[PDB]
């Protein structure tokens, strides 16, 4: 009813007809590092400027959904350099630093983080959304992130 509405893309698996256009080293089965309540997450060791990539054309209008939503695993280390893009008209159109999403704070070792982003609070970004990828931006290899219960919100 009032309540908002929400669009499951990673729930323990792929949803709604997300596709993996991911290039970077992950898994969509990680059984390592799950939230309580999951059976899976992605892992994602981020290195060489791989990206985890979930696309779906058009799928997300703006016009029912205001925002992006994640929960993410530092791991080992934490704190790793993470870019967060958003993909319309199949191009990268808008791009938020993980850090700068949590409040600048870098994302917290061995426990998880809700990242939320607005599509035109953050991004500047309207209309059909086609997708979002969460990239290395450090080349350099980075400890292994978890990423969980990925949806669009109102």
């Amino acid at each position: 009813g009032a309540m908002g509405e929400s669009l499951s893309i990673y729930k323990s698996g792929l949803k709604n007809d997300f596709q993996d256009w991911s290039w970077g080293e992950h898994s969509l089965t990680d059984t390592t590092n799950v939230e309580s309540g999951e059976t899976n997450s992605i892992s994602f060791t981020p290195k060489a400027y791989g990206a985890v990539f979930l696309g779906c054309f058009e799928c997300i209008d703006t016009d029912t959904y205001n925002n992006i939503e994640f929960d993410i695993n530092g791991g080992s280390s934490g704190a790793q350099l993470l870019r967060i893009t958003v993909v319309k008209n199949s191009k990268s159109v808008g791009s938020k630093l993980i850090t700068d999403l949590n409040g600048g704070t870098p994302i917290e070792a061995n426990s998880w983080t809700k990242i939320k982003a607005s599509f035109i609070d953050d991004f500047k970004v309207s209309g059909k959304v086609d997708g979002i990828w969460i990239q290395d931006i450090k080349g350099d290899t980075q400890s292994t992130v978890y990423i969980s219960n990925i949806i669009a919100t109102a």
